[PDB]
């Protein structure tokens, strides 16, 4: 009702904004090769 959608919605914009300006190698490697395996 609010916990989640606050985290998710604040979770969301945040990796977005975080990989987009500046856009680390650990956390996209990391995701997606979490995602991928």
């Amino acid at each position: 009702r609010w916990k989640i959608f606050k985290k998710i919605e604040k979770v969301g914009r945040n990796v977005r904004d975080g990989i987009i300006k500046a856009g680390p190698a650990v956390a996209v490697v990391g995701q997606a090769a979490t995602v991928v395996k």
